[PDB]
């Protein structure tokens, strides 16, 4: 007998589980459309070269890679952002900016779960913090659409520019990304301190700034007109004006684990402190330059996974099982009525209704039970006596003779 | 500079191409919902064991497989049906039958294109040809929804039971699947004859039956009540009653390339003879038994690829480029108006409209051009003078002061 379990670390989505996923994805798509983003996609299989960043990232450490028979280094994508950039770089001057692009790719890792889906939202060609404002509002909107409130979740926001200063002022920029990657692990002090020491006083200044509790305190240490300060202030003013001020807050400890973030960074969290980050992202104004773009392309975006949000929605009782539904179930009284019932099935579907016909041979009561089990709104019985009168029998599930034309 | 081209044999879907794909997929989903099918999914990565069928199929010959670091034999799925069966077998007695399940998986091959998406539709637990009738009507419905008519396309239908008789009557059933696989290649007689000879008179009887031009001729060679004859007659009567008689026809040469088909088989084709099969499928009543099910589970279904249909739709001029659209573009008169414009953006989106706000700093005329480029129905200018009167300026793209409450 074949193994019924899926491959290690991978999920099956039979109809029940698929409905839950579709509930979530419908929100990702609806939110993207509400915010004017355009859908895109790219292959799950990409060249391994795309992810060679040399900053010790967890994402590139845990890569699901292999070699083709042709001897090429490939990987199932651990994230989408490099694929986006490849696509953007491929378009070059032909791409109208600004561009707002989204996708919901399955991404992969190897080490526990080995795959997840991850809603991606990115804004390309916008220098100002309005990009990050929109991105954060979009994540909040998705969560609000799922039934969560600002009492359940928030988005913590910071800028890597603050720390950038401090790293630079201690005397080599090529260690900044590695530094962010390390400092990302902060929530074991002994471990993180030691990691920085391996990378080559400045550790104390890093730790201090991370623990600064407000923007005013940041301004005291970098002036009220440091790059980060004006941008964060503008960011918060704009989110407030959009009406999502209760969802967002400053946290100097947020850097994210990815090498390529240059500016504002953010992550979503549950206000009970029970789950990992709901989503995360930021600005990455240099990535396209590192890929070989002749002109710097400003970019910002986030990823929003399909696992943590579901855990949280389950905890909050916001994922009721919503059963399957169909508008009509057409029941032939017996097999002699099947051709007639097919003609009725056609009419109903032509009118835009979802409809089944009883496919096997079964008695009316068992047909009706079937209708109830599949969540039919209406059972339509096609019987000899009614048919002669140009009618069927209709019965609402959530009896009466009805003429054919009046069914729709 | 990074390679901008996707990995060999794989497609990128920037927004333009993604719109075309979504046009198609929307039809696959809409048709599935109209026909009462339930969505499911499973991992693209499956155990290689799932596809070890030993019948010389092209599908298993051209498999995109590899070995994990853990030393397990895995593959990116070449088709979905084995994954379905694994899922069905895993559920066992807990699954309500009949079940109608669909998916739109990306499937893979290695040899030219290496991936495609393939709409899958399967009906489980229905012994009678009503299953095949519904499946074929669903494929026709999808094609009609895409703008094609019965003058553009048809579905050729046959039963492997006819040939089964002839193979059996020549004296070993374990060669039947291999025989179908070979005979599938018929449209080079020298090649096909020779292939059968390698497998071990009976070749002449096989070729003759394949060339029988009608069901009446089949009935002459197997009697008017052979299994296949009554089932094909019933099949055609039912499709006729549903109103799709002009879409379907008998063709004794259709066997399909897959080992597991036992009964009716079918494939879609363009009536100009320009393209490969649009779709294909049939009944496979024994697959679940070969996987170890203690009770035989009747099954039928088809796959419908995303490549040939697009070629045909392009030929027929049925794939116009449909540009991006958004309902509103909100334009701050200048940066002082950005907070106010964000409040307006919120209102519009709250009402279910799709809306952008100009994110960068730009003059009104360039903002308006942007609005036109992204396919805005309406431009909403948020200016100082109007705002004081509790209004914005609205202008339809496909000017006037409008009070805030009246925008939605
Ligand atoms: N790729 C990032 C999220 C992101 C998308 N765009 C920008 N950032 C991640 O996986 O966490
Ligand atoms: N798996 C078959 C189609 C199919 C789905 N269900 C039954 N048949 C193919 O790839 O051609
Ligand atoms: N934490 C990032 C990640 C990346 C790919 C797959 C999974 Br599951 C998780
Ligand atoms: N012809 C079957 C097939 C299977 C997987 C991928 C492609 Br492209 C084609």
């Amino acid at each position: 007998m074949v193994e019924t379990e899926p491959v290690q670390g991978c999920r099956d989505f039979p109809p029940e589980a698929m409905r839950c996923r579709r509930h979530l994805f419908d929100v990702f798509h609806a939110t993207a459309k509400t915010f004017g983003f355009e859908e895109y996609d790219a292959p799950v299989l990409e060249s391994e070269e795309l992810y060679i960043r040399k900053a010790g990232e967890e994402i590139t450490e845990q890569m699901f890679n292999f070699i083709t028979k042709g001897g090429h280094r490939v990987a199932l994508r651990p994230e989408m952002t490099p694929s986006l950039a490849r696509l953007l770089l491929g378009k070059g001057r032909s791409l109208l900016l600004p561009a707002k692009w989204y996708s919901i790719p399955q991404c992969w890792r190897y080490e526990r779960r080995r795959e997840h889906y991850q809603w991606n939202m990115d804004i390309v060609g916008v220098k100002s913090v309005s990009a990050e404002v929109e991105l954060v509002c979009a994540a909040c909107w998705a969560m609000r659409s799922l039934g969560l409130s600002s009492k359940d979740v928030g988005i913590k926001v910071n800028s890597r520019k603050v720390l950038q200063t401090v790293v630079e002022q201690a005397g080599t920029s090529d260690k900044f990304a590695p530094v962010c990657v390390i400092v990302d692990k902060m929530e074991p002090r002994e471990e993180v301190e030691a990691q920085l020491a391996v990378l080559g006083t400045v550790v104390d200044a890093i730790t201090t700034t991370l623990s600064l509790k407000s923007i005013d305190e940041i301004a005291q240490r970098v002036g009220e007109e440091h790059e980060a300060v004006k941008e964060l202030r503008q960011f918060f003013e704009q989110v407030e004006a959009y009406g999502y001020g209760d969802w967002v807050l400053f946290d100097a400890s947020v850097v994210r684990g990815l090498a390529y973030y240059t500016g504002i960074v953010f992550e979503g969290f549950d206000r009970e402190g029970k789950f990992r980050a709901l989503c995360g992202g930021g600005r990455y104004d240099n990535l396209l330059t590192t890929y070989g773009s002749p002109t710097p392309i400003p970019c910002a975006g986030f990823g929003f996974g399909d696992c943590v949000i579901v855990e949280l929605l389950q905890e909050k009782r916001l994922l009721p099982d919503i059963p399957h539904v169909v508008d009509d179930v057409v029941i032939p009284f017996d097999e002699s009525m099947r051709p007639h019932a097919l003609a009725v099935l056609r009419r109903l579907r032509d009118a835009g209704r979802s409809a089944d016909i009883i496919l096997d041979k079964k008695k009316v009561v068992q047909a009706f039970n079937y209708a109830d089990r599949v969540g039919a709104v209406r059972a339509v019985l096609v019987a000899p006596e009614e048919w002669e009168r140009g009618e069927v029998q209709v019965k609402m599930l959530r009896g009466f003779a009805v003429p054919l034309d009046r069914l729709v």
